[PDB]
């Protein structure tokens, strides 16, 4: 969900 | 000394002001709530009641009793919060997720004691209500899936269920393509005056959260089901300009104490100064030099955050600092590496640290309210409108950016998403239906919820972007972010002119369009207000939607006295003409025309109602659905697809990946099968012994006689793609298969095959139901899709192979959108059967090892490749080829380096293939001994 960069 | 009282998060953050609501309206004692979500925590401390004196359900037997009467005999009672419990999905094999089911309900209706190990109390909105907890999570198919919430939802209604929050959805889906059983459970509801809150979807726009949607494709928006039901309410999130957040403190150079947000993963040791060290992008072990034993400074980009965090650990650190490269951000959580403690910064405070002359910092462990960097802005990842059908959706915004709320095993934790405004807002329109009861107690429940849903939207108020200096877009924040004080206030509401739902769609229009609202005073009293209304479209960024708004410009002010107990329409001209030259050079087929109608009580207080129009500048239900076929494009790029620039004609298959993320566009597929594979299926071999494989491809595209390990394109002289098929059961170049990167949604999709000659001779299966390929991503959606009812193995109707000769492979489908024309695309597919007519004879010379062959081949289709192959051992089998010299020759080696082996002569085959795939592989000894 949350961004991974 | 007595038991110690602590304070609720809501006693100091309480951005949508529901205090002021609760006030008026009370807590939700008596009153009974639903959650349909993927799993709970149903022993989790923050459910619990003050008073189980003045609940609905007091004991296991009022709820039996309740259950009963509806002919319900599953679920069960949990406790005096938790009155009923039932998973409507026990037939799946996956274990139960509690985390995000346990935070939207304690959202909701958390009620912590002043026990917890917490700081302060988690206490939802609605904290004294009992609540229903359905487990729903798809197990069979989506159909099935909103079939078992449709019950959840009937369940809930008949339990007594005042609001049922739905924070769940999935993205881009038709609300037409809905069950029947599950529109008729929205529409009873409805009928029940049972309030239904949708998340908004967490999918940004098309393209995703890392991308922008492409300024030639207006209808970018991913909100999906059930949130596009129009009777729900569906909720966005945004972030306030402050939130109460863990804090970090550092001594500057000019300050002394200065704090920081944190938005922290694992744990630091509060109160403890560590030492930190900046170490650049973490790319490089010589950044992280000075990091042993501290603290990793680290700024964002380049590499995941799981690298930087790795990479930190593994130079010694202790713990990791990440701080923004985008200004006014939002945080992001970061990963738990390892149970490496782990922070996220805003650039502002990382650029600060990094400049700073003592480099200590330290943790508190007390939160506190500070400033958001961010300030007031909308949720990068909140899902924008329209719907499929092209309806205004989202219709609200709440706070949803690092929520505490309630998790598993009794434990709390931060999330953000559209899945924690929604419970907010449910709970607020909880306590307003509460509130309406004693109001307007002449009105149905029906009516008192259609009252409730136009005032929150209308008193929402209207975000404002600084930086823009215009109105977020409605399509992303609906009619505003809720204001609980302003609606528990409202004696009035505006709608459109149908008295239908506080937004106004506009549909299609031109330069000039009116806007027509209608004023609705509930009070006994007279009023009178001031209007205005902005205009306002997208900021475009060169080739792309920038998602920002651009204002154009802003009516005069103009006035409006609504008598008692009445309403009162007022219509706003628009005149955009003079844009519309510099917005089509921006948007060439066209770009909304949008905005808000905002009512003061004097132009210089502040905004008391708002309403969101949306119309069209075009022809919007015919915006192309499809990608042009990535064979059109001039670079060789498409949305989801980068070229190689120095090489554009370049377009490998499918290779040896396992997923499917790369060679998203539209194009036609098929299959590459080499002779070594076609032979032993003749023969018969079991489980294949050669070193080839069968590959996946792209038609029209054709290896280099020396291989290189890469495909090409080839095109006719008209330019249009050279797709060949050769329908004769070898598996080497047999059918083609449409592939397409689908810009809209669309419906009923179908391939047919046109002989040129004014006949259709092939129609496929159809495909009834098309989703837009909103992302790339495994976690959502992949950039194009493959479709196995479009593929064509030559075949006509009758199941006869067709003739030789050029072929239109056609391929049509339509929008969702009402009235919509169907579109189709077209690619020219050539039908050739004729085998190569090869030489039977041929003469070796053993000076030079040359081989001369009887006479040169004749195909039908043009030469892909005339080869010499030659399989040799090594290492335990490879296979390498020879390309013919100028004279028509070949020359064989004698060996072949691994070391070296030799070569016989029974090691050659003579392998010609055309460019339809027609093949003929002949051992060079038949041509010898003939
Ligand atoms: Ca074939
Ligand atoms: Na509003």
């Amino acid at each position: 969900l949350a961004p991974q960069a």
